């Protein structure tokens, strides 16, 4: 590993020395014949140049392991990019491709290839080739589909699709098995298939800004989620599937249309968070307060009255938000929640807090606004809370 030979002067006056050479963002067109001289490069940016910047001299310089091409205004990559047999690493983020040449495949080494902000609408066949490949990310494309040679990509640890135009997941992609982070948001699907529960290895799956209404039954069986990433969507009955996940950490539901909050959550034992923010939830199941490692819980803009004084069950929790409900009161056993450090009640029906609220010593800021409370009860909340931040 070396320090980068960011002067090109300098790289040309012992070129047998340089491995890595940084010369992005340099106002450069195009590059000297005297590149070639670089026989030892392994690691090559050229990203935030122009297009012109891709000389043919870089396709012999055999030992590149790293190469990044990003934000060159590039609308074709060159057949020769397939004679680099050693790299390793290369970004093409940031560029004008609509297609890849089929000479994509012959990087037998590759482990990242980064296709983010493109103008894709499809992949060559020949990226099935990539059998290396760990990192596939092709965020802010116009992929509809991926051919049916992406099954081939034993090694895929890392699909990042956020941003496509994809209506379905194939069940091609349910065959690579070796998934660990799935990221399908902002995409237009529907439906999720029943071939997901091949994804075994899956540690985070992200569907956020998508039109799913269910689950199949089949998510039960992603034994290794710990994120599970449904925010706005179009879920009204909620996805009992998931509560079958007994090791999951983290769950976003928010923007949904979630009527029912269900008693089965309590058997997510390993939650740390949960958000619910902006749904039609009107109570909360006193299973809920049974999550022992529960860290955030996000509620607001639902119509809650009342939370159960079993709310001191969550010893754990840090962060309350239960902002645009309807509470009309707290219990006192608010106060057993030691931990907690953020408490959201603004636009609620709240007159008074409880004088318990005073043993919430790491308490950093509470929200009151929009609520019905008069000055003097203001005060007297000020006294029982004097090192928090308070907004009314
Ligand atoms: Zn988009
Ligand atoms: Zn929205
Ligand atoms: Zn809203
Ligand atoms: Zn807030």
């Amino acid at each position: 590993i070396q320090k980068p030979y960011k002067n090109l002067a300098k790289a040309l006056q012992n070129p047998a020395d340089v491995r890595n050479l940084d010369l992005s963002f340099q106002g450069l067109k195009t590059l000297p014949n005297k590149i070639g001289q670089l026989k030892n490069l392994q690691k090559l940016d050229l990203g935030g140049n122009e297009p012109t910047i891709l000389s043919k001299e870089i396709w012999q310089l055999k030992d590149l392991q790293k190469l990044n091409l990003n934000n060159n205004k590039l609308t074709v990559l060159p057949k020769e990019i397939g004679q680099l047999q050693n790299l390793q690493e290369l970004s093409l983020h940031s560029n004008e491709l609509v297609n890849l040449p089929k000479e994509i495949g012959q990087f037998k080494n590759l482990q990242k290839l980064n296709l983010d902000n493109n103008k894709l609408t499809v992949l060559p066949k020949e990226i099935g080739q990539l059998q290396n490949l760990q990192e596939l990310s092709l965020l802010s494309n116009k992929l509809i589909s991926l051919p049916t040679e992406i099954e081939q990509l034993k090694s895929l640890k890392n699909l990042d699709l956020n941003h496509n135009e994809f209506t379905t997941v194939s069940k091609e992609v349910m065959l690579l098995e070796t998934l660990e982070n799935l990221d399908l948001r902002s995409n237009k699907l529907k439906t999720i298939p029943k071939e997901i529960r091949q994804l075994k290895s899956l540690k985070v799956l992200m569907l956020t800004g998508n039109q799913l209404t269910s689950l199949p039954k089949e998510i039960e069986q992603l034994q290794n989620l710990k994120t599970l990433n449904l925010g706005e969507n179009r879920f009204q009955i909620f996805p009992v599937e998931i509560l079958e996940l007994k090791n999951l950490l983290e769950l976003n539901l928010y923007y949904n249309q979630l009527v029912e909050f269900p008693k089965e959550v309590g058997q997510l034992k390993s939650l740390k968070y949960l958000s619910l923010y902006h749904n039609q939830i009107t109570t909360l199941p006193v299973e809920v307060t049974q999550l022992p490692d529960l860290q955030e819980l996000h509620l607001s803009g639902n119509k809650i009255t009342i939370l159960p004084k079993e709310i001191l069950q969550l010893k754990n929790l840090e962060w309350l938000s239960l902002s645009n409900n309807k509470l009309n009161a707290l219990p006192k056993e608010i106060g057993q929640l030691k931990k907690l450090q953020r408490l959201e009640l603004g636009n609620n029906q709240l007159t008074t807090l409880p004088k318990e609220i005073e043993q919430l010593k790491n308490l950093q800021r509470l929200e009151l606004d929009s609520n019905p409370i008069s000055p003097k009860e203001k005060e007297r909340i000020r006294k029982l809370l004097p090192k928090c931040e308070i907004d009314f």
